[PDB]
């Protein structure tokens, strides 16, 4: 009568959904009918527990993934799946964006990114560095998005700030339109990789 | 009684650096012999105080700025000043990234980024969207950054044949952030150059 680490992590993922933002080791233990001291047989500590749960989110992101389309379509598909999976998991998004994860979810995601980068023709020697920048970009955008007021132009002298005064009515707040910004920034980055590929 | 200016100058001293602990309103309020809620009321709400503090970081980032070089160089110079200024202030970077900062620091930063984007030759109608994407990029990278080794300890070569090959050479996600900031920004500006007429 004891849960696997996998089962514990999956219970935690669900608890972390509906917050807010509530989650503790005590609550997790109680949901499993066990105690906090027993859970820590599974995880060195709470940040190791949270990283391990963030891995489960990668794993589900990759749920039912098939590598269709060209290398750029594949990298875009993975980036979107990751963004969607983290969409309702802001806390885990932060943990992953900071530490990454070292389990099966990370492995499946990494395997596809790396196969896609090989598919592009980029030289192998360069792939780990290309990988590193690509995942830093995707993760950084995902952590920032998940976590009205006075706008900068209001009261600005139009002679001191002509460009700002000219544009500021058309400028969107930094927190608005984040889904489109994600896709456009990602596409820009993949165009850079394509330009670098033979 | 403290005044607005006094409070923000006090917050700027707390930011100004070494030690420069992670800023907190509660620490600022204690230092000022007042209380956090009183400071929030002074500024309307907690968010507007945190934005005003973030604006001082932007004001700092822009201080002494003199444009030189081409529009890409100017955007890069601004990006690097921002990353340096927010270095020890992850919470305030996230406030900026989510809400903007609202004041003279933002005005200075925005004016220079917009001028440089006008200088790229991109059509005037696109400039606000180009701005929004670029500053989302810069702020997101900074927010994620401010807080021998591998990401994964090998991998089953049957299930993960590529990763098994590369595993030793893949660094953990948080390594080498500064270099990555510069390369990623450069790739984005290279896209803007390619799109420009």
């Amino acid at each position: 009568r004891r849960w696997s680490t996998e089962q514990i992590l999956d219970a935690a993922a669900e608890l972390l959904l509906a917050g807010d933002a509530t989650f503790s080791v005590r609550k997790l233990a109680a949901s499993l009918g066990t105690d906090s001291s027993s859970l820590y047989r599974h995880f060195r500590n709470k940040t190791e527990l949270l990283r391990a749960v963030a891995d489960r989110i990668l794993l589900s992101a990759m749920d039912g993934y098939r590598p269709e389309g060209d290398w750029k379509q594949r990298l875009t598909a993975v980036a979107l799946r990751l963004r969607e999976s983290f969409g309702q998991q802001p806390q885990l998004a932060a943990v992953w964006g900071r530490h990454g994860s070292g389990g099966t979810g990370s492995r499946l995601m990494m395997e596809e990114v790396l196969q896609a980068l090989r598919a592009s023709g980029l030289p192998d020697d360069e792939i780990p560095a290309r990988y590193h920048r690509l995942v830093i970009l995707i993760s950084s955008l995902i952590t920032a998005e998940g976590g009205q007021f006075r706008v900068a132009v209001l009261g600005a002298d139009p002679e001191r700030f002509p460009a700002l005064s000219h544009f500021a009515r058309e400028i969107r707040p930094l927190g608005a339109d984040r889904g489109a910004a994600f896709e456009e920034i990602l596409a820009a980055h993949l165009a850079h990789l394509e330009a670098a590929a033979p």
